[PDB]
């Protein structure tokens, strides 16, 4: 009979592929996880979240999408202009700023600005940290297209080519967003990988957008969770407690 | 005779390699910058800051350093334990957190934890956003080694191989840090690219470190500034105003 604390400790040390006294169970698992880190150190040394970003960056750059790197610390006023009055989830910084809860506002600004320079259609994407209070720190991909070719079919076609590239099975279900309105949810079982939008929407006017557009947002930690069969998404996050899904706390309980 | 506002506007549109009425000067420059973006869109589509991260990641992974991705939002208490009582530069979040002003605390924790698993020497690095109030948002590389081989010579040898790889000329000058104590400053002219430290230091005890160590921190925006000959480092930052050093405001003044 294991205590709750003993069971939690073993669960942290347990890996999806893994298949008696507590101390002996812990020692066995600690041995396996140390060896796992040893092999990563000897043979690959890349972080899953960083590696996935790099693989996704390649996919969209190859497909003709411009790689964007925009501020993570953004004006609070951007949130207001997204119609977010959900406000409790916003991490406030200084007085007039916040940690971005989504990539959409910065990308809206880039779409409007790049429309003065780039031919039709304009295709851009960004990968990076986003924040939502009470995962609080996670990594989003947003891609979007503006101009011609901005149809439901094309949006679904891009999403399909992308998840086929990652080798992730999915389905699409109609849903809504209190920000974007009607959406397409990309589902893996009951886990939402993505929300996608077929523009235009009334919100566009507040951002100087006057062309049709399509876009989709993906959580990278959720993609890792599906790909590596993590039970707990915290295994896929920026962390001091997990590295590539392996516990970094290899002390004894 | 150009007004101050007219001169600022042209400076924003001017590129390092570039070499009469304002409106005609502005039109010429707007034409050149649009063409620049057009070529980037047609031919490479990678963001300089993202591309540099990827090139540096490859360098250190190839050299045997473990790639780390740790939280950007960190406990305020970490700052206190770094001896930072400079406190005005800290962006506070929620009540007990802040945006990390440096990568050192998270990497200290990783060094201590990984020492239970990895053979000697332990070599790790991280690239990512850091924050300092009043650039406020910038990108740092930190690499460090712990165990054997943690000598001044080796640290300087790594720094040299790294900047030779990037093709950046430099010199090293003795300096100090109110956090780390005596340091080695990596200088490009009067521009500090990096501060490096030959451990151990008394601060180590507060982080559970008991082995010799060496480390160095580099600002990626400063590396881009040198590499691309930017006069203004804001051209190298996460921004809505510049993309790969090119102004995104291609409206008319």
């Amino acid at each position: 009979a294991l205590t709750k604390s003993q069971t939690d400790r073993l669960e942290v040390l347990l890996n999806p592929k893994d298949e008696k006294p507590f101390r002996e169970l812990e020692s066995e698992l600690l041995s396996r996880r140390k060896k796992d880190l040893q092999q990563i150190y000897a043979e690959e040394r890349e972080n899953y979240l960083g590696k996935l970003e790099r693989e996704i960056t390649r996919f969209f750059v190859d497909r003709g999408f411009l790689e964007i790197k925009s501020p993570i610390l953004i004006p609070l006023e951007y949130i207001e202009r997204m119609g977010i009055d959900l406000s409790k989830q916003i991490f406030r910084v200084d007085k007039n700023f916040c940690l971005r809860p989504m990539l959409a506002p910065n990308l809206a600004n880039y779409l409007r600005k790049l429309d003065r320079a780039l031919p039709d259609p304009i295709k851009i994407f960004e990968i990076g940290p986003c924040y939502r209070k009470e995962l609080e720190e996670f990594t989003m991909l947003n891609f979007c297209q503006m101009g011609s070719g901005c149809t439901r079919e094309n949006l679904e076609s891009i999403i399909t080519d992308f998840l086929n590239h990652l080798g992730i099975d999915f389905k699409i279900v109609g849903d809504s967003c209190m920000v974007f309105g009607d959406t397409l949810d990309v589902m893996h079982g009951d886990l939402e990988l993505s929300s996608a939008v077929v523009g235009p929407i009334p919100l566009d006017r507040e951002w100087g957008i006057d062309k049709p557009w399509i876009g989709a947002g993906f959580g990278l930690e959720r993609l890792l969770k599906v790909k590596h069969d993590f039970k707990n998404i915290k295994r896929a996050a920026r962390s001091e407690s997990y590295y590539n899904g392996i516990s970094t706390n290899l002390h004894h309980h």
